[PDB]
DNA sequence: GTCACTACCGGACA
DNA sequence: GTCCGGTAGTGACT
């Protein structure tokens, strides 16, 4: 639901105008945050793959 | 047009 | 990091 090592912040308005209204935000894996779906999505063009390699995997037990 | 609502991004903050 | 405002966009409509 959210995203694997994603972040998803949500907070509300206290005074003001807007008083009562929300805010989200996410924050990527590398700690980039994002305030909008328009700039997410822009972002996800190029950089939205993630790769695996198989030495990402540990299968030894150290001495 | 107005009204109500959503969404995006900017500036103030010291 | 914190916080709300200004602006543009959508869509129904007495």
């Amino acid at each position: 639901p959210v995203p694997c090592g994603w972040e998803r912040v949500v907070k509300q308005r206290l005074s003001g105008k807007t008083a009562g209204k929300f805010d989200v935000y996410f924050i990527s894996p590398q700690g980039l945050k994002f305030r909008s779906k328009r700039s997410l999505a822009n972002y996800l063009l190029k950089n939205g793959e993630t790769f695996l390699k198989p030495e990402d995997f540990n299968f030894t037990v150290l001495p």
